[PDB]
């Protein structure tokens, strides 16, 4: 099983890992894992709003900032699925500016 805290490393070792990738079937896992762990994480309740409601408006901007790092994360696996490997490894800088303007606040 995983937490937010491991899902959250999950998530930022393949994060490393599509910027390290040399291949689009390297890219494509990297971008899978990240995906699959963003799903769970968007499930969970972040430290910063253990004393919310689950639908109060910080849980939605946490977990709307996942659907961004969802939809950026297909945005790129279309980029590998048409070979666009470097466009797809692109990616990962505006990953990180969603991840941590939307998500990082509530850690």
């Amino acid at each position: 099983s995983a937490d937010l805290e491991d899902n959250w490393e999950t998530l930022n070792d393949n994060l490393k890992c599509i910027e390290k990738a040399d291949n689009a079937a390297q890219v494509k896992d990297c971008l899978t894992k990240m995906r699959a762990a963003a799903l769970d994480a968007q499930k969970a309740t972040p430290p910063k709003l253990e004393d919310k409601s689950p639908d109060s408006p910080e849980m939605k901007d946490f977990r709307h900032g996942f659907d961004i790092l969802v939809g950026q994360i297909d945005d790129a696996l279309k980029l590998a699925n048409e070979g666009k490997v470097k466009e797809a490894q692109a990616a990962a800088e505006q990953l990180k500016t969603t991840r941590n303007a939307y998500i990082q606040k509530y850690l």
